[PDB]
């Protein structure tokens, strides 16, 4: 449960239905508004696709 | 610290629903669906393939 980029327990987990793999939330997006793709598959995703994760 | 909603533990197989956009043990949630039916938050109709099995 650690964001497949920065490695640590996110701030704002949020996960890719792509990849079905956790990141943080503002990484997640950096990736999706400039490429438009899951960054692990390359698959296009949509910011809107991506599911936010309600905290514990 | 991301915990199971059920449980409250670290899940060893974390699991996602999409309706309720919630964390969970995969065995609980699974288990739970098979008797109800439903989302345990939301109360909304699930089903077991529409769980996100989260890739390590």
């Amino acid at each position: 449960m650690l964001c497949a980029i920065s490695g640590k327990v996110p701030r704002r987990p949020v996960l890719s239905p792509k990849s079905r793999t956790i990141f943080e939330k503002s990484l997640l997006e950096q990736y999706v508004k400039d490429t438009g793709n899951d960054p692990i598959t390359n698959e296009p995703l949509s910011i809107e696709e991506i599911v936010e994760i309600v905290p514990s």
